[PDB]
C-alpha cells in the first residue's frame, strides 16, 4: 500500500514524529552498510592471522583467496557506499532541520492566553487623533508551559521505518508555512460613557473614572481592550516526490524560488533513489556463496574454475565451514590469549600477525 | 585568551553562527580522524600487495612489520575513537537542534507590524458585559518577509573553529528563553462619543457612526482598536561549562530540571573534554619516527632491537622513503596497470594480491 506513514501526518506533532522517524531510517541505512563493511574488515584480518599461521601452501593460498575477495568487495563497496550516504545524509539532516522548526513553532503557536499590563489613560494621541479617550498598553505578553508531542501507539506503528522503504513512498506531507510565520489574535475594545485622559483608574485592567469605578466597567467611563485568544491554526499540504511518470524527482532545485515543503520532497525523492548495496557478509559466508561469487572465477585461477574452487575450499559447505568460518570464533590464539577474530580486532592484533609470522 | 568565540555572541543570529560553527568543529574533528584512519588502511593494503610482490625473505619480513605495526595503531586508534565520537557527536547534534530552534523563533519574532480585519460593532458583549460599545476584531495577523541572518567580517573571523579548542573555552551564551516563548505586543483602544451596535461603518477598521464617518474618528461615534507593535526582545545568558574546580563539567544531567543553555553547556564540556588521538599517518612515515614507535620493539623482536630494525628498514630515512614509502605512489603494477597505492584501493585491489600471490 503507498503513503501509509506520510498519510498519518494530520498534526504538527505527527510530522515532527515522521519527519524523526525517516531521518533516523536514513541514518540506520548508513550505519548498517558501515556494521557490515566492519565486519567484512574484521574477517579479513582473521584470514590473515590463519594463513599465516597455516604452514600448507594449498591452505596458505585458500586464505589469501578469502583475503583477496574480500578486500576486493568490500574495499568496493565501501567506495560505492559514499554517495548514497552523501544523500540520505543530506535528507536525514534537513529532516531534522525541519522537525526542530516545527517543534519551536508548535511552543510558540500554543501561547495562546494572553497576561495583560496595567494600562494608562489619554485623550487624543496617535493612532486614534481623532478619539477623545485612549487606553494604552505596552507590553502585553502570551506564553504558554513547556509542550510535548504525544503519540498513540497507532502513531508510532504507522509512522515507522517498516513504512518507509522506497516502494511505497509517493508523497510527503508537511504544515503550511502560515504556521512556521505568522501570529494570529483576536482582540475587542470596549467603552461606556465618555472615557479620557481622566479615566486613569486602572485596578481591572482597563481604564475608569466617575462613579464608583470597579469590575465590568463599574464607573461611569471606562475604556479598555482585551486580546482573547492567540495562535494560528495548523494547516496540512500534499507534495508528490516523483515527476508524473514517476522515476524522476520532482521539485530539482535551480529552476526558481522553492518552499520548504518542495526542497524536502527533492531531498526525500533522491534519498530514497539512492539505494545502498551492501556486499556479502563475510563472516556468514556459505561454500555456495563463494564460489558462486563472480570475483572469485579470476581469483580462483590466479591462485588456483568451480572445480579447482571446491578443491580448494571443501565439496561440502560443512566442509567449508569447518575449515575457514568456524575457527573465526573457536580457534584459541595464544602466546608470549583470544580466539582468532576476538584477538584481530584486538589492540595485540598487528602484534599476534607478527608473531606467527615470524614463527 | 579565553572565550573570543562566545564572548562575540550577543544577538540571534549570531548564537546561530556559534552554535553552527562549534557543531561543525566536532564534525571536522570526527572526519579528520577517521580521514587518517582510512590513509591508514590503504597503506596497509598497499603493503601487503609490496610483500606479495618481493622475493627477499627479509625484505617481505619487513613489510609484514609495517603491516603489523599499522594494523595495531590503526584497529587501536578506531576503536579510541568510538567515545569521543559519540560524544561529539552528542554536542554537534545539539548545537544545530538548538540553531534551528532559534533561527525559527527569530522568523516569528520579526513579525513585528500588524494587518487589521475589519471589525464588527456590538454594544455590552464579554468580556465586556458593562460596555455600551463594543468594536471586536478576530483574525489580526502578524508576518514578516523572510529573515535572513548578515555576518560582517569580523564576526566569522572571531566565531570561527580557531577559536574554539578546548583550552580557551570556559563558557556559552544563549539568548534568553523567552524568545523562544513568548509573544510580545502593544494595544491601544480609542473612544470619541457614544459608540454602540449601530456604529457600524466599518470602512477605517474601526466601528463608526453618525455624522461623517470618517479617517481619525471623523464620525459622531466611535471605537477600535491596533496592535502597534509586536516582538519579544532577545537578551543573552553566560552558562559556565567547568565547575569552580575547572576540571569538571557543570550541569551533569539528573541533578534535576535543566534550562537549555545548561543541557547545552554540558554537552559542550563533554565534547571539549573528550580529545581524540590521532595514530602515526603510515603513509608519510619517517624511519625515526617507525624505530621510536613503542609497538615496533615487539614486532622488531618477532620478526628480527632498534638495531634490527635499522638493518631491515634502513640506516637513513632516505633509505627507509626510498624502500617503503615512495613505492606506494610511483611504482606502477600492471598484470592481465596502476600505482601501488590506487591501485589497493580500487575495484582490482583483491585480484591484483591474488594474482602476485599466485606467481
Ligand atoms: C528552518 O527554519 C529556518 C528559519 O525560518 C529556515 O531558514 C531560512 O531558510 C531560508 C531558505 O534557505 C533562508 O533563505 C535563503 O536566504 C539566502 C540569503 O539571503 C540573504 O542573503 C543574500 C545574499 O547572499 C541576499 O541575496 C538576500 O537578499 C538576503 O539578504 C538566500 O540567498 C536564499 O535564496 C534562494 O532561495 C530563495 C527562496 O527561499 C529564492 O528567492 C532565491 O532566489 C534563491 O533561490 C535560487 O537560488 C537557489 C540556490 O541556487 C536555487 O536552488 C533556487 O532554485 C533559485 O534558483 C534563501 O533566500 C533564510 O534566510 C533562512 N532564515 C534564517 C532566519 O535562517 C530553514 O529553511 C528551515 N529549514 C527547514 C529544512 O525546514
Ligand atoms: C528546541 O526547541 C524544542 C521545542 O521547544 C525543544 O523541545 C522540548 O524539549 C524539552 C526538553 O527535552 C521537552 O521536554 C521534555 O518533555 C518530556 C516529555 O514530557 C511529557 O511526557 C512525559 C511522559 O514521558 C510526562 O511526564 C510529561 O508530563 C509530559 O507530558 C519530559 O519527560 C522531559 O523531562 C525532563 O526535563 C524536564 C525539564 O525540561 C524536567 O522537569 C523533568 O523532571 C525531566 O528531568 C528530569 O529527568 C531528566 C532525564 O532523566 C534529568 O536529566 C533531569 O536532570 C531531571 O532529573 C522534558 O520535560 C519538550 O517536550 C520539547 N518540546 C517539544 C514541543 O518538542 C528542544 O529542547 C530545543 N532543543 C535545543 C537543543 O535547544
Amino acid at each position: 500500500a503507498k503513503d501509509t506513514a506520510a498519510g498519518h501526518v494530520t498534526t504538527p506533532c505527527t510530522e515532527i514524529l515522521f519527519d524523526l522517524t525517516l531521518a533516523k531510517h536514513y541514518e540506520n541505512q548508513i550505519q548498517a552498510a558501515e556494521s557490515a563493511l566492519n565486519r567484512n574488515y574484521a574477517a579479513i584480518r582473521s584470514w590473515t592471522l590463519l594463513e599465516a599461521m597455516s604452514s600448507d601452501g594449498n591452505r596458505q593460498n585458500a586464505y589469501t583467496g578469502l583475503i583477496a575477495y574480500g578486500i576486493q568487495i568490500t574495499v568496493n563497496a565501501e567506495q560505492e557506499l559514499q554517495g548514497p550516504k552523501q544523500t540520505k545524509l543530506r535528507a536525514a539532516h534537513a529532516l531534522r532541520h525541519r522537525a526542530a522548526n516545527l517543534s519551536a513553532a508548535l511552543q510558540i503557536q500554543a501561547a495562546q492566553q494572553a497576561t495583560l499590563t496595567k494600562p494608562t489613560a489619554g485623550g487624543a494621541q496617535t493612532p486614534f487623533s481623532g478619539a477623545t479617550g485612549t487606553c494604552k498598553y505596552e507590553g502585553i505578553t502570551a506564553t504558554a508551559g513547556e509542550q510535548s508531542c504525544k503519540y498513540s501507539t497507532e502513531d508510532e506503528e504507522k509512522i515507522n521505518a517498516a513504512h518507509m522503504n522506497p516502494e511505497v513512498m509517493t508523497q510527503i506531507t508537511t504544515i503550511g508555512d502560515k504556521y512556521l510565520t505568522t501570529i494570529t489574535l483576536d482582540a475587542i475594545a470596549g467603552s461606556k460613557g465618555n472615557p479620557t485622559q481622566s479615566s486613569a483608574t486602572y485596578a481591572e485592567q482597563d481604564c475608569q473614572d466617575g462613579g464608583n469605578p470597579g469590575p465590568n466597567f463599574g464607573g461611569a467611563n471606562a475604556l479598555g481592550l482585551q486580546v482573547t485568544k492567540l495562535g494560528t491554526k495548523a494547516t496540512t499540504e500534499k507534495t508528490n516526490l516523483y515527476t508524473a511518470g514517476g522515476t524522476e524527482c520532482e521539485h530539482q532545485p535551480g529552476n526558481g524560488p522553492q518552499k520548504t515543503k518542495q526542497r524536502l520532497a527533492y531531498l526525500v525523492c533522491e534519498a530514497n533513489k539512492a539505494a545502498i548495496i551492501t556486499p556479502t557478509d563475510l563472516q556468514t559466508l556459505t561454500l555456495d556463496a563463494l564460489i558462486s561469487a563472480p570475483e572469485m572465477a579470476a581469483i580462483g585461477d590466479a591462485l588456483l574454475i568451480q572445480q579447482l574452487l571446491k578443491k580448494a575450499y571443501g565439496q561440502t559447505n560443512e566442509q567449508f565451514q569447518k575449515n575457514f568460518i568456524k575457527p573465526l570464533a573457536a580457534q584459541t590464539v595464544k602466546f608470549k590469549s583470544n580466539t582468532v577474530a576476538a584477538l584481530m580486532s584486538s589492540p595485540n592484533s598487528g602484534l599476534a600477525l607478527a608473531y606467527h609470522k615470524g614463527k
